[PDB]
C-alpha cells in the first residue's frame, strides 16, 4: 500500500510504520559545517573484486541489482565499521527533474539521484536476522549529477527496457559495482534507518563526498521505468526518494579533514 504518491507516501507512512516518527530514522541533512572529522576512523575498504551479480528486478519501489552474499566475495570493511559487511544489492532513488532525486542532501542541496550499495554484517549470519539488529546493516550512498556520461552505468541503462513493469526481472550476470564508484572515498557517516517501509533502525550510513556524473540521456531511462505491473495504467516511476528526517541527537562524522 505505501508508496510515494500524494495518498500513500512518505506523509503517510507512520500510519503503517510508527518507526516513521523515530530517533535514528534516514535520510538527513548533511550539514557539512556541523559534521566533524573523526580520527578514530579506520580506512575505509571497498572491496568487490569477486563481486557476482545475477539479477535485475523492478521491484515497484525502485530497480535492484542484486549479487550471490553467500560468500564473503564483496565486502565493505573499515570506515566506522566492526566487521565485514556482505554486498547483497544496489539500487537507487530518482527525481522527475535534474534538480531533485536524491534522499540524503548536503548543505539542503537535492542531488539527480542517489545510489545505495547495501551491505549486510555477517555476524548475524543472513539479512533476516541483521534486520533486527542496530548494527545489522551498511549502506554505502552516492551521489549522481548530470553531466559527462557514467561508462559502467551503461550495462544497467540498457537492461532497464526489459524490466519497465513491476515484478519484471533479468538476467544480469558480470556487472562490475566498481564502475560505479567516484575517484574519492571521503565520506561522511552517521547511524540511521532503511528509506523505505519497513523503515527499520539497522543502518550504519556511509555517504559519499563525490557525487558520480552521469548522464541526461542515462538518467532519462530510469525516468521511464514504471511503479505499475503491467496491464495497469501507466504510473513512471519518478521521485521515488524519502525527504530528509529529523536529525535528533545524532552526530554526523566526516571522514577527511
Ligand atoms: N533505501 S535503503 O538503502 O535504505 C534500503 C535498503 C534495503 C531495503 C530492503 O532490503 N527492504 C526489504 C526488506 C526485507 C526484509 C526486511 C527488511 C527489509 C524489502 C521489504 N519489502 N520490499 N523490500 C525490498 C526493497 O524495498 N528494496 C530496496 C529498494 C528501495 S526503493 C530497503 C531500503
Ligand atoms: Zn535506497
Amino acid at each position: 500500500h505505501w508508496g510515494y504518491g500524494k495518498h500513500n507516501g512518505p506523509e503517510h507512512w507512520h500510519k503503517d510504520f510508527p518507526i516513521a516518527k523515530g530517533e535514528r530514522q534516514s535520510p538527513v541533512d548533511i550539514d557539512t559545517h556541523t559534521a566533524k572529522y573523526d580520527p578514530s576512523l579506520k580506512p575505509l575498504s571497498v572491496s568487490y573484486d569477486q563481486a557476482t551479480s545475477l539479477r535485475i528486478l523492478n521491484n515497484g519501489c525502485a530497480f535492484n541489482v542484486e549479487f550471490d552474499d553467500s560468500q564473503d566475495k564483496a565486502v565493505l570493511k573499515g570506515g566506522p565499521l566492526d566487521g565485514t559487511y556482505r554486498l547483497i544489492q544496489f539500487h537507487f532513488h530518482w527525481g522527475s527533474l535534474d534538480g531533485q532525486g536524491s534522499e540524503h542532501t548536503v548543505d539542503k542541496k537535492k542531488y539527480a539521484a542517489e545510489l545505495h550499495l547495501v551491505h549486510w554484517n555477517t555476524k548475524y549470519g543472513d539479512f533476516g536476522k541483521a534486520v533486527q539488529q542496530p548494527d545489522g546493516l551498511a549502506v554505502l550512498g552516492i551521489f549522481l549529477k548530470v553531466g559527462s556520461a557514467k561508462p559502467g552505468l551503461q550495462k544497467v541503462v540498457d537492461v532497464l527496457d526489459s524490466i519497465k513493469t513491476k515484478g519484471k526481472s533479468a538476467d544480469f550476470t558480470n556487472f562490475d559495482p566498481r564502475g560505479l564508484l567516484p575517484e574519492s572515498l571521503d565520506y561522511w557517516t552517521y547511524p540511521g534507518s532503511l528509506t523505505t517501509p519497513p523503515l527499520l533502525e539497522c543502518v550504519t550510513w556511509i555517504v559519499l563526498k563525490e557525487p558520480i556524473s552521469v548522464s541526461s540521456e542515462q538518467v532519462l531511462k530510469f525516468r521511464k521505468l514504471n511503479f505499475n505491473g503491467e496491464g495497469e495504467p501507466e504510473e513512471l516511476m519518478v521521485d521515488n526518494w524519502r525527504p530528509a528526517q529529523p536529525l535528533k541527537n545524532r552526530q554526523i562524522k566526516a571522514s577527511f579533514k
